[PDB]
């Protein structure tokens, strides 16, 4: 779980970041258990599907 | 003032979780919106956009 939010949380910076660069706001947020967009983690996290989109 | 109906709606919620939070003994740590430190990406550039207000 926890490799997977350190990936998942790489991508979710460069978005950001990509975004900010493109004038649009930056709203994304990294992973945890509370909160976690990643389908495969939904029981052993909080999957919140469209956190992040 | 379509802003502050999301703002009052926003606050609204905000009022209840920091009750709730309260009464089950947890420090009420909820922060209230105006156009001057909000949280909702839409209102961004109308809105000073505080992303982690909350
Ligand atoms: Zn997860
Ligand atoms: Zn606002």
């Amino acid at each position: 779980i926890d490799r997977e939010h350190q990936e998942r949380n790489a991508e979710i910076s460069a978005c950001n970041a990509r975004a900010l660069s493109e004038g649009r706001p930056a709203s994304l947020v990294y992973l945890s258990r509370d909160a976690c967009d990643i389908p495969e983690h939904s029981g052993r996290c909080r999957f919140v599907k469209y956190l992040n989109f």
